């Protein structure tokens, strides 16, 4: 099963992500982390997370506590062991600098969280149907 | 509200067609530009010759097994070009070799898609690309 890593400090948002993936026909495991430090410790599979499984797909919000998500994305994609893992940025940040800088950093796609839940639920369903069903994730 | 420009680099006229039909039922303002080989693809992208002032694509659908120039090489050069780098590239090819998949990812492909051997399931696939990349995704300038 595909291991999906979500780094989201918003509970309302991660709850909606869990709900969308909870009704997916594709098997998978969802690991949720709440800050940039946890995400990095995990990805670098260090102590707290030494035996931790690597993710086949990462959903990332740029605005995170402890360590900036913009930083997490850069280190993931500058690291030869993790750069191959598709990263999906899903964030509240509408800032133009962030959009460009992220794609230049090699983020796979950048998504902006709808203000209205109904649309966000639709957006997350789109992520699920595309990245978990149509896309062939790397090994 | 500028038109969405899509570059389809595909040698199979059939698969080529299916993509046109799929996009023909979209309400999204767009322009689909189809190319038949890898050399032609880099020429268009580097706006030379007949492709002078060629429109900058917002999305690129790339088949890998192409004549004249490997789609893998095209992806390689596209993602190393400071000018083309950010343009999302959606590999959409026949093979699903763990080797090609991993290679394409190491070369910075945004996502890799294997053409379904099932005509129907492929329509859906193409529908997803249109839906996700042209409506849901926040594309870069
Ligand atoms: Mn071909």
């Amino acid at each position: 099963p595909k291991v999906i890593l979500l780094v989201e400090d918003s509970k309302a948002d991660s709850r909606l992500v869990q709900e969308v993936l909870k009704t997916s026909t594709i098997d998978h495991e969802l690991i949720i982390l709440r800050d940039g430090l946890a995400a990095m410790a995990f990805l670098q599979q260090q102590g707290e997370y030494e035996n931790s499984p690597r993710p086949n797909l990462i959903l990332l919000d740029l605005n995170l506590p402890k360590k900036d998500g913009r930083e997490v994305l850069a280190e993931i994609k500058q690291n030869p062991d993790l750069k191959r893992i598709p990263v999906v940025v899903l964030t509240t940040s509408h800032n133009e600098d962030d959009v460009i800088a992220s794609y230049e950093l090699h983020v796979n796609c950048y998504l902006t969280k709808s203000r209205n839940l109904k649309d966000l639920f639709k957006m997350v369903q789109g992520i699920e149907s595309f990245w978990l069903e149509t896309v062939t994730l790397p090994a």
